[PDB]
């Protein structure tokens, strides 16, 4: 299940950067950016393979991809933010 919705302005600035790169279809900083997100644990609504894709939300100072990500859903304006390494997700509202 999702943990509600959150305004883009309420997320780390890096989340805005990630969405801008998604809008231009990259290029992305990490090789894992753009790969299919399987939603293996069924936290997000059930959809067929390929409906979801994942992108890194850079954590300042991190040597690794960290724990922040944006999962895109194929529907219009459907994007999910997780700041706890896929444990919980919140729908991102780019209008606020």
């Amino acid at each position: 299940d999702t943990s509600g919705t959150v305004c883009l302005s309420a997320l780390p600035p890096e989340a805005t950067d990630t969405l801008n790169l998604i809008a231009s279809d990259g290029p992305f900083p990490y090789s894992q950016d753009g790969v299919v997100f399987q939603n293996r644990e069924s936290v997000l609504p059930t959809q067929s393979y390929g409906y979801y894709h994942e992108y890194t939300v850079i954590t300042p100072g991190a040597r690794t991809r960290g724990t922040r990500r944006i999962i895109t859903g194929e529907a219009t304006q459907e994007d999910y933010y997780t700041g706890d390494h896929y444990a919980t997700f919140s729908l991102i509202d780019q209008t606020c």
